[PDB]
Order: structure tokens, then C-alpha cells, then sequence
């Protein structure tokens, strides 16, 4: 992984210390052409790179968006068609996310009847019980989704 | 779970009429009460990271590890500059515009530089090495002669 802060805390230090200016380059989806892989001096690997825990519930709306979004809409209920609830611990989102999820979910089309339940994380701290943590998020989670079906995703 | 796979799930959500709400737990994962309450339950490790969020997630990672480092009243001197160099395949525009903001806060002493080169058009008759080999040209020109570590 040599993504982690401090493995790439310490790679940094090591290149500030020869001194030479250094490009991390990064190809398009096919990878990158001979004459760039020529030029490492190093190689890191992306299979490395794993999508952060924050950014699973935006992908997972994306997902639910694109998979409604080809539906054909069929059946009817007389008491109402069914609803969507994404209920997740609501992890710290990186700064560049923030904004623009929330305003991505508000433009979901009024016709689809889907929301984003965001549950309190727990303290991630020293002298916090990790055991409890999961319970009380897991109590909260529950408690949002009521007597919906429960699909977990995990 | 491809689209369609997802989109027939739906299908049959909607036959049936019930609401249902889909649980993501923190990083350590789901409580026993939630697991045991799972109709279904589905892998996250069927979803991959977007190729154009990339740049994104490496920036960030760059700024964290520049971050940790500055605050330490001990670390090694340099006039080294480090140059982030990718194809800049599109983002959706509600990451474009974040990232660019997130960039744009970052501070005047951080020695970086994301240079975006143009993607290639991709699609049905693309020529796919003439399109890596004129990405790659354009890379290494905003390289110059600095050290170069691929990220692939």
C-alpha cells in the first residue's frame, strides 16, 4: 500500500532527501504507454489502491440511480409503490465530496422514491469499546429502517 | 452486481411493494443484529473504484502525507517539487467541481502540481496504442527530467 499516510509520509522524505523533482503519472483505463513505463524509476501497483470506506455509500447511490434509472417502472401498489432507504454510518467524507453528493442526491428525479439515511459513526478513539460502537451503530441503523426489508451490503 | 443484475433486483422490489432499506455498516463492519435482520445480503467487494477518481484519491493521499509531515517540527529540508501527471479522463461534474476546489485550497508552500493531460477519445474503432502513445508523449513532455514513479 503504498498509498497509507505514513508509507507515503516516508516515501516523500526519502525523495526530499535526493533532491531531484519527482512526477507520479497516472495513464488513462488501458494503463500507460511503453515510453512512460520506460521511464519509472518506480512502480506502484493500483490493484493497492481500495475505494475508501466513506466513498461506499456514494457509489452504492450511484449504483441504485443507474440500476432505477433502466427500469421500466412496471407495477402498481394501491397503498404506494415501494421506497428505497440507503441507511449507512455516516463516515467523514474527504473535503472534495461534501458539497457535491448532497446536492447529487437532491437532483435523484421526484419519481424515485429512494433516501439517504445517515446513522451517527461512532468515537474511533483509544478508550472507546469497538464492540459497543458496532451494537449502537447497528441499533441505530435498525431503528431507521423500521419494518423495511433489510438488504445488507458488506 | 452489474446494472442490470441491480436493475431486475429493483423489478422485483417493486412487484412486491415493501419498502427496503439497504445497510452499509462503518469500516469494521456490520453488528450481529444486522446481520441477522439481512433478507440478502451483498458484497462490497464487487465494487470498484471509478478509473477517473484515481487522480482524485492520489492527490488526496499526497496532500495527507505532505500534511503529517509539516507539522513535524523535525523533518528533512528540500526544494524538491512533486508534479501529479494523469490522463484526465472525466469525473462526474459534482467531483469535478469539488476536486477542483479542494485543490484549490490547497496551501501556496505545498510543492505540488496536478497537470491534466487530454484523454483520447475511447469508444467503438478507437485506436487504443496510437491514443496511449500520444498520452504518454504529453505526460513525459510535462515531466521534463524529473524522476518518474508510474502509478498502473
Amino acid at each position: 500500500k503504498p498509498w497509507d499516510t505514513p508509507q507515503l509520509a516516508a516515501e516523500l522524505e526519502r525523495w526530499k532527501l535526493d533532491g531531484r523533482d519527482v512526477s507520479l503519472l497516472i495513464g488513462g483505463p488501458e494503463g500507460l504507454s511503453p515510453a512512460c513505463k520506460a521511464a519509472a524509476e518506480q512502480s506502484w501497483s493500483l490493484s493497492a489502491l481500495t475505494l475508501p470506506h466513506p466513498l461506499v455509500r456514494v457509489l452504492v447511490a450511484e449504483s441504485l440511480y443507474r440500476a432505477w434509472s433502466i427500469t421500466t417502472n412496471h407495477p402498481y401498489h394501491r397503498e404506494g409503490s415501494m421506497k428505497l432507504q440507503l441507511v449507512a454510518v455516516g463516515t467523514k467524507m474527504p473535503d472534495w465530496v461534501q458539497t457535491g453528493f448532497t446536492e447529487y442526491l437532491r437532483r435523484f428525479p421526484k419519481d424515485m422514491p429512494f433516501e439517504l439515511i445517515e446513522i451517527p459513526a461512532g468515537k474511533r478513539g483509544k478508550n472507546a469499546d469497538i464492540k459497543r460502537i458496532l451494537d449502537k451503530e447497528g441499533e441505530q441503523m435498525l431503528a431507521a429502517a423500521g419494518k423495511n426489508r433489510i438488504v445488507t451490503l458488506d
